[PDB]
């Protein structure tokens, strides 16, 4: 009964605009968008969702530097090679593929890139100016989110929204972009007293918590916008969602099916941040 | 008429002592007194009373003070020239500017020269996503207040349900990461919230800093809910009449903040604490 969101088809159709957008740019002789993507060793998962990323960076048309380092790398020898990515003109993102080797300090890596090149948007920078109500490059993630409510038509303003999963990386930035849209939000985590009650309430659900079933589809509202994104932001295999679906798609006016799009909406916004970097922020 | 009252006050003054003490005895020990840049710009006599304010504190604590009353024409080049002098000072542990400035220069790239790591004030867009993710560095100060008078109370922040009430507010945002971390299952709402009522009296906790008389009815608040009413001016309180009807909501309340409370010396409490800390565990 309720409508579907495709975020595969919003993923692809923000491709295609991007695509377009950068044809639109060399054709007039601006400067095509840079992304440096940066490997660091050898885990499988990290090669797969890094080869989507460059697939998706190719198709779009960016100017493209992959950066495939070997696991021991020295933190200093990084640094370097992240302090010379920001000071190259023609490099409008920076990408650090996560997770890296337990010798070199994450935090220390990732807030070297500079906040304007950070594509990724979770530079602490970037989540405090998405918390202060002017965001430079937005995380991409709830970003894409925010991209998926749009498609609904719905407006946010005066919506009761929860987020379900504060403890998940997009949660608190989740928060800021629902709160930035509009939406009166409640953020819930492990330690929330009565969840059925605060779900119960919401004109709008979204769900990063990596429990299968933990919200009851007899707790969503009826005409509630429900979105089910697991704890997983690169790629969605789940056979079960964070949501009861049957129940919850009898309830909801709107829902994500499970497994859904929220890795090829993080590439896309990820991408349209390195866009707009080199529209906007970059000359 | 019922609630254990929350004096700000008292607390801001104890705070102050500690960290008098905690000075007098790095001082006593040969190890470094830390020290606070205050930049004021222009001569506005409300931003001439705060940073007064502040610098009486920052004496009575002991700590390094250097002040720069800089005219109101001072250029931005100059301004940013200073800070960047300041942040390179090892003598110097917190840069504070005083606000507003004058309209001409681009507060938030001046504000944002100064490293998160002497933003005693907090903040700094890195400092709140440092608080966003868990992770803090320096705490912004009026939020970190707040959970001092929380703390105060002795009351366990794990699973209650608290509500900030202005989101508007610089304030709000950090006020809600603060309660995150400290385990609360939080709500903000703002002027299109809907139901105000009914998000207030679900709460356990109530954080108003809305610069609106009466905003909050006392009969939205719940019973044993603990009520923070600070208002939106975090550098002083001079209202007659907060953002909650006092009187009713002292009679349902556990604990409340008596209004003209403390947001002030609370404030300007933990900015010191945070150069205390900044020169104890950030800097040499």
């Amino acid at each position: 009964t309720a409508q579907l969101i495709d975020g595969k088809a919003i993923a692809a159709n923000l491709r295609q605009q991007i695509a377009q957008r950068v044809t639109e740019r060399r054709q007039q002789g601006l400067r095509v968008p840079g992304l440096a993507v940066i490997l660091v060793g050898t885990d499988p998962a990290s090669q797969v969702y890094v080869a989507h990323k460059r697939k998706d960076c190719e198709e779009v048309g960016f100017l493209s530097q992959a950066y495939d380092l070997p696991a021991e790398t020295s933190q200093d020898d990084l640094l370097a090679l992240i302090d010379r990515l920001n000071d190259d003109p023609a490099i409008d993102g920076i990408l650090v593929q996560l997770p890296l080797p337990a010798h070199l300090d994450a935090s220390l890596l990732l807030e070297r890139i500079h906040p304007d090149k950070d594509v990724d948007g979770f530079h602490p920078y970037n989540i405090g100016r998405l918390a202060q109500r002017m965001p430079l490059l937005r995380p991409c993630t709830p970003k894409g989110i925010m991209t998926l409510l749009a498609s609904t038509g719905a407006d946010l303003y005066g919506m009761d929204a929860v987020v379900v999963g504060a403890s998940n990386i997009v949660g608190r930035p989740m928060a800021l972009e629902l709160l930035l849209g509009g939406c009166t939000v409640t953020v819930t985590h492990r330690f929330t007293r009565d969840l059925a009650d605060h779900v119960s309430r919401a004109d709008l659900v979204v769900v990063a918590a990596g429990k299968p079933g933990l919200v009851k589809g007899e707790w969503i509202k009826e005409g509630a916008i429900v979105i089910d994104v697991g704890i997983n932001r690169q790629a969605d295999g789940r056979l079960v969602g964070d949501v009861e679906y049957e129940v919850a798609a009898q309830r909801a006016s709107w829902i994500t099916p499970v497994p859904g799009g929220v890795g090829p909406m993080t590439r896309a916004c990820l991408l349209e941040n390195t866009l707009h970097a080199a529209e906007h922020l970059h000359d």
